[PDB]
């Protein structure tokens, strides 16, 4: 385009940042979910419903 | 990791401004919250709604 080409190529750089975002929050989120999970809630049989609970919200 | 461990060390240099940040945050819902429950409540005799309407909220 040579108005969008080397703003599009830019986004190789943000690769490192992004996968330390998510390295944070994916360690986050299991934290949370697993003690949350555990404090309010008793046995549970469902696969789906822990990956539910746990990850997703 | 040679790609996280400088990101995760940079961390340590964020508190002041956090710092700063919740000190803000604190003193303004303080301030609003004694203010609005203050003008649209009468006396209130429970401690934990207290809390609960004045910095949760
Ligand atoms: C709703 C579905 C079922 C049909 C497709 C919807 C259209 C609205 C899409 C299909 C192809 C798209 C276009 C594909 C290519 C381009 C050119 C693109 O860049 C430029 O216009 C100029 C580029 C330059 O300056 O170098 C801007 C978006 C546009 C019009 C896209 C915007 C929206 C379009 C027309
Ligand atoms: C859902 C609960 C009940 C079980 C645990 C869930 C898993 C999805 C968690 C547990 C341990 C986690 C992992 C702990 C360590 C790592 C490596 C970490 O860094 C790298 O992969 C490369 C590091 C580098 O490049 O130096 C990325 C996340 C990962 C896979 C974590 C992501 C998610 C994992 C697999």
């Amino acid at each position: 385009s040579r108005n969008l080409g080397p703003k599009i190529i830019m986004l190789q750089r943000m690769m490192i940042d992004v996968f330390f975002f998510l390295f944070l929050f994916a360690v986050w989120m299991v934290a949370f979910g697993v003690a949350r999970q555990g404090i309010l809630r008793k046995n549970e049989h469902r696969w789906e419903w822990i990956f539910r609970s746990v990850i997703y919200e």
